[PDB]
DNA sequence: CGAACCTGGTCTTGACTCCATTGCCGGATTTGTATTAGACTGGCAGGGTTGCCCCGAAGCGGGCG
């Protein structure tokens, strides 16, 4: 149904005084990774650092 | 009245000496930074009370047809 959808949409778009709730809503966007993605990203980091050292 | 003296601050000099002032050096202690490789991935005061001000339905009366 869409009644629970509009209920969750109305309850999710509520403003409060807690900044930590906004921070958790902020950090809840990007999903977690796996070890091969971590290896690939660290490869990219070290390669970019060697490239800017070459620069 | 003239001479010798006693004692007043007054002041120099030679010697002693004593304690602050750096100063170095060695060590003790004290404070500041870097590092720990299994994996671990989204919380909690909190409401309740009292009083006053700002926007929305609603009669509703006047303009409209």
């Amino acid at each position: 149904s869409e009644a629970l959808r509009q209920a969750r949409k109305d309850a999710e778009l509520t403003a409060s005084a807690d900044s930590v709730r906004a921070y958790l809503k902020q950090i809840g966007k990007v999903a977690l990774l796996n070890a091969e993605e971590e290896v690939e990203l660290a490869k990219r980091i070290e390669a970019g650092l060697y490239a800017t050292q070459l620069m």
